[PDB]
Protein backbone atom coordinates (compact mmCIF):
# COMPACT_ATOMS: atom_id res chain seq x y z
CA UNK A 1 0.00 0.00 0.00
CA UNK A 2 1.50 3.23 -1.03
CA UNK A 3 0.48 6.60 1.03
CA UNK A 4 -0.99 4.11 3.80
CA UNK A 5 -0.50 4.82 7.71
CA UNK A 6 -0.44 1.42 10.25
CA UNK A 7 -3.32 0.08 10.83
CA UNK A 8 -4.42 -0.60 13.87
CA UNK A 9 -3.40 -4.59 15.12
CA UNK A 10 -7.35 -5.24 15.53
CA UNK A 11 -9.07 -2.97 13.00
CA UNK A 12 -9.04 -5.85 10.06
CA UNK A 13 -9.03 -9.23 11.62
CA UNK A 14 -10.63 -10.97 8.55
CA UNK A 15 -7.30 -9.67 6.62
CA UNK A 16 -4.88 -12.91 5.76
CA UNK A 17 -1.29 -13.14 4.88
CA UNK A 18 -0.45 -15.80 2.04
CA UNK A 19 2.98 -16.95 1.91
CA UNK A 20 4.70 -19.32 0.10
CA UNK A 21 7.15 -21.42 1.12
CA UNK A 22 11.20 -20.53 0.00
CA UNK A 23 13.80 -22.67 0.65
CA UNK A 24 13.76 -23.13 4.41
CA UNK A 25 11.23 -20.26 5.32
CA UNK A 26 7.58 -18.15 4.06
CA UNK A 27 7.46 -15.41 1.62
CA UNK A 28 4.60 -13.12 2.15
CA UNK A 29 3.15 -12.90 -1.73
CA UNK A 30 -0.68 -11.49 -1.15
CA UNK A 31 -3.27 -10.74 0.83
CA UNK A 32 -6.62 -12.56 1.28
CA UNK A 33 -9.82 -12.41 3.01
CA UNK A 34 -10.92 -14.94 5.61
CA UNK A 35 -14.26 -15.94 4.69
CA UNK A 36 -14.89 -19.26 6.75
CA UNK A 37 -13.06 -20.51 9.74
CA UNK A 38 -11.90 -22.85 6.96
CA UNK A 39 -12.22 -20.76 4.10
CA UNK A 40 -9.91 -17.45 2.12
CA UNK A 41 -11.08 -15.26 -0.73
CA UNK A 42 -7.95 -14.13 -2.84
CA UNK A 43 -6.94 -13.48 -5.99
CA UNK A 44 -6.91 -15.93 -8.76
CA UNK A 45 -3.65 -14.57 -9.74
CA UNK A 46 -2.49 -14.68 -6.36
CA UNK A 47 -2.19 -18.81 -6.76
CA UNK A 48 -1.45 -19.32 -10.58
CA UNK A 49 2.30 -20.30 -9.25
CA UNK A 50 2.96 -24.37 -8.82
CA UNK A 51 3.46 -22.75 -5.31
CA UNK A 52 3.37 -24.38 -1.76
CA UNK A 53 1.14 -21.84 -0.17
CA UNK A 54 0.01 -21.47 3.58
CA UNK A 55 -2.06 -18.64 5.32
CA UNK A 56 -1.21 -16.73 8.11
CA UNK A 57 -4.74 -15.19 10.17
CA UNK A 58 -3.99 -12.90 12.96
CA UNK A 59 -0.95 -11.14 11.40
CA UNK A 60 0.27 -7.70 11.97
CA UNK A 61 4.45 -7.76 11.40
CA UNK A 62 5.49 -9.87 9.23
CA UNK A 63 9.13 -9.56 10.60
CA UNK A 64 7.91 -10.29 14.29
CA UNK A 65 5.96 -12.54 16.47
CA UNK A 66 3.08 -10.60 17.37
CA UNK A 67 1.78 -13.44 19.89
CA UNK A 68 -1.66 -13.70 18.05
CA UNK A 69 -0.71 -15.12 14.69
CA UNK A 70 -2.04 -18.82 13.28
CA UNK A 71 -0.23 -20.70 10.56
CA UNK A 72 -2.52 -22.99 8.49
CA UNK A 73 -1.76 -24.91 5.25
CA UNK A 74 -3.80 -24.12 2.05
CA UNK A 75 -5.58 -27.82 0.93
CA UNK A 76 -7.52 -26.74 -1.86
CA UNK A 77 -7.03 -24.14 -4.11
CA UNK A 78 -10.61 -23.41 -6.33
CA UNK A 79 -10.06 -20.62 -8.95
CA UNK A 80 -12.81 -19.56 -10.74
CA UNK A 81 -13.49 -21.55 -13.75
CA UNK A 82 -13.52 -17.87 -16.31
CA UNK A 83 -10.00 -17.09 -14.88
CA UNK A 84 -7.13 -16.59 -17.75
CA UNK A 85 -3.93 -16.01 -16.22
CA UNK A 86 -2.67 -13.86 -19.94
CA UNK A 87 -5.74 -11.55 -19.20
CA UNK A 88 -6.45 -10.25 -16.05
CA UNK A 89 -8.76 -7.26 -17.69
CA UNK A 90 -11.20 -9.85 -18.96
CA UNK A 91 -11.72 -9.96 -14.89
CA UNK A 92 -12.54 -13.52 -12.96
CA UNK A 93 -9.61 -12.33 -10.60
CA UNK A 94 -10.86 -14.83 -7.95
CA UNK A 95 -10.20 -17.93 -6.14
CA UNK A 96 -11.11 -19.96 -2.92
CA UNK A 97 -8.50 -21.81 -0.60
CA UNK A 98 -9.58 -24.35 1.74
CA UNK A 99 -7.56 -24.03 4.75
CA UNK A 100 -6.42 -27.35 6.20
CA UNK A 101 -7.59 -26.78 9.95
CA UNK A 102 -10.16 -24.21 11.13
CA UNK A 103 -8.59 -20.83 12.58
CA UNK A 104 -9.68 -20.12 15.80
CA UNK A 105 -11.75 -16.46 16.09
CA UNK A 106 -10.80 -13.70 18.23
CA UNK A 107 -10.27 -10.12 18.13
CA UNK A 108 -7.55 -10.64 15.76
CA UNK A 109 -9.49 -12.75 13.46
CA UNK A 110 -12.72 -12.54 12.29
CA UNK A 111 -14.74 -13.71 9.36
CA UNK A 112 -14.76 -10.76 6.55
CA UNK A 113 -18.74 -9.68 6.27
CA UNK A 114 -19.35 -9.60 2.18
CA UNK A 115 -22.09 -7.81 0.49
CA UNK A 116 -25.32 -8.62 -0.35
CA UNK A 117 -25.44 -10.12 -4.26
CA UNK A 118 -25.66 -7.18 -6.77
CA UNK A 119 -24.43 -4.17 -4.73
CA UNK A 120 -23.12 -1.37 -6.30
CA UNK A 121 -21.38 1.29 -4.09
CA UNK A 122 -22.24 5.21 -5.53
CA UNK A 123 -19.25 7.12 -6.74
CA UNK A 124 -16.99 8.39 -4.25
CA UNK A 125 -17.93 5.89 -1.25
CA UNK A 126 -15.42 5.51 1.35
CA UNK A 127 -13.46 2.82 1.51
CA UNK A 128 -10.01 1.21 2.91
CA UNK A 129 -7.35 -0.85 1.11
CA UNK A 130 -5.45 -2.96 3.81
CA UNK A 131 -2.30 -4.89 3.43
CA UNK A 132 1.76 -5.34 3.61
CA UNK A 133 2.08 -4.53 -0.15
CA UNK A 134 4.98 -2.38 -1.52
CA UNK A 135 5.33 1.04 0.08
CA UNK A 136 6.06 2.97 -3.21
CA UNK A 137 6.26 2.19 -6.75
CA UNK A 138 9.48 -0.39 -7.38
CA UNK A 139 9.34 -0.65 -3.42
CA UNK A 140 9.48 -2.90 -0.73
CA UNK A 141 7.16 -4.80 1.25
CA UNK A 142 5.81 -3.07 4.79
CA UNK A 143 6.46 -4.67 7.70
CA UNK A 144 3.17 -4.04 9.70
CA UNK A 145 -0.24 -4.01 7.73
CA UNK A 146 -1.32 -0.73 6.15
CA UNK A 147 -4.30 1.12 5.30
CA UNK A 148 -4.97 3.68 2.94
CA UNK A 149 -8.28 5.81 2.30
CA UNK A 150 -9.11 5.12 -1.09
CA UNK A 151 -13.04 6.27 -2.21
CA UNK A 152 -14.39 4.49 -5.06
CA UNK A 153 -14.61 5.62 -8.62
CA UNK A 154 -17.82 4.24 -10.29
CA UNK A 155 -17.85 2.71 -13.16
CA UNK A 156 -18.66 5.05 -15.87
CA UNK A 157 -15.53 7.09 -14.18
CA UNK A 158 -13.20 4.84 -14.69
CA UNK A 159 -13.98 3.20 -17.48
CA UNK A 160 -13.74 6.61 -18.88
CA UNK A 161 -11.22 7.29 -21.52
CA UNK A 162 -8.04 8.99 -19.41
CA UNK A 163 -9.00 6.48 -16.53
CA UNK A 164 -8.65 2.45 -17.47
CA UNK A 165 -10.82 2.80 -20.72
CA UNK A 166 -12.14 -0.35 -21.74
CA UNK A 167 -10.16 -1.96 -19.27
CA UNK A 168 -12.11 -1.89 -16.74
CA UNK A 169 -15.24 -4.45 -17.02
CA UNK A 170 -18.51 -3.75 -14.44
CA UNK A 171 -17.04 -7.41 -12.90
CA UNK A 172 -14.79 -4.44 -11.25
CA UNK A 173 -14.66 -1.93 -8.15
CA UNK A 174 -11.98 1.07 -8.84
CA UNK A 175 -11.15 2.91 -6.04
CA UNK A 176 -8.26 6.15 -5.36
CA UNK A 177 -6.56 6.83 -8.35
CA UNK A 178 -5.30 10.43 -6.63
CA UNK A 179 -1.97 9.83 -7.42
CA UNK A 180 -0.65 9.49 -3.70
CA UNK A 181 -1.99 6.67 -2.18
CA UNK A 182 -2.92 3.11 -4.15
CA UNK A 183 -2.75 -0.53 -3.34
CA UNK A 184 0.58 -1.98 -5.08
CA UNK A 185 2.61 -5.25 -5.22
CA UNK A 186 1.85 -7.43 -2.54
CA UNK A 187 -1.74 -6.17 -1.76
CA UNK A 188 -2.89 -8.66 -4.31
CA UNK A 189 -5.98 -10.73 -3.45
CA UNK A 190 -6.66 -8.80 -0.34
CA UNK A 191 -9.75 -6.78 0.73
CA UNK A 192 -11.32 -3.18 0.24
CA UNK A 193 -13.05 -2.52 3.18
CA UNK A 194 -16.13 -0.30 2.90
CA UNK A 195 -18.68 1.48 5.04
CA UNK A 196 -22.18 1.21 3.94
CA UNK A 197 -24.89 1.56 6.61
CA UNK A 198 -22.53 1.54 9.51
CA UNK A 199 -20.66 -1.67 8.77
CA UNK A 200 -17.49 -2.79 6.91
CA UNK A 201 -17.93 -4.77 4.17
CA UNK A 202 -15.45 -6.39 1.80
CA UNK A 203 -16.52 -5.26 -1.88
CA UNK A 204 -12.71 -5.97 -3.87
CA UNK A 205 -10.57 -8.23 -3.59
CA UNK A 206 -7.20 -6.19 -5.13
CA UNK A 207 -6.37 -7.25 -8.62
CA UNK A 208 -4.35 -4.96 -10.26
CA UNK A 209 -2.30 -1.33 -10.42
CA UNK A 210 -1.31 0.31 -13.59
CA UNK A 211 2.21 -1.12 -15.40
CA UNK A 212 3.10 2.72 -15.12
CA UNK A 213 3.73 2.25 -11.29
CA UNK A 214 0.94 1.89 -8.19
CA UNK A 215 0.01 5.17 -7.22
CA UNK A 216 -0.80 7.30 -10.99
CA UNK A 217 -3.46 9.49 -11.07
CA UNK A 218 -6.62 8.35 -12.52
CA UNK A 219 -5.16 4.85 -12.62
CA UNK A 220 -7.30 4.10 -9.67
CA UNK A 221 -6.54 0.63 -7.75
CA UNK A 222 -8.77 -2.06 -9.64
CA UNK A 223 -10.72 -5.00 -7.49
CA UNK A 224 -12.52 -7.96 -8.23
CA UNK A 225 -16.09 -6.88 -7.33
CA UNK A 226 -17.16 -9.68 -4.30
CA UNK A 227 -20.91 -8.59 -5.01
CA UNK A 228 -20.91 -10.17 -8.91
CA UNK A 229 -19.66 -13.83 -7.17
CA UNK A 230 -21.69 -14.48 -4.23
CA UNK A 231 -23.50 -17.21 -6.04
CA UNK A 232 -19.83 -18.38 -7.46
CA UNK A 233 -18.44 -18.25 -3.57
CA UNK A 234 -21.49 -19.85 -2.03
CA UNK A 235 -21.78 -22.81 -4.49
CA UNK A 236 -17.61 -23.65 -4.22
CA UNK A 237 -17.99 -23.53 0.00
CA UNK A 238 -21.19 -25.41 -0.27
CA UNK A 239 -20.01 -27.89 -2.87
CA UNK A 240 -16.27 -28.14 -1.75
CA1 LIG B 1 4.04 -11.49 12.99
Amino acid sequence: VVGGTEAQRNSWPSQISLQYRSGSSWAHTCGGTLIRQNWVMTAAHCVDRELTFRVVVGEHNLNQNNGTEQYVGVQKIVVHPYWNTDDVAAGYDIALLRLAQSVTLNSYVQLGVLPRAGTILANNSPCYITGWGLTRTNGQLAQTLQQAYLPTVDYAICSSSSYWGSTVKNSMVCAGGDGVRSGCQGDSGGPLHCLVNGQYAVHGVTSFVSRLGCNVTRKPTVFTRVSAYISWINNVIASN
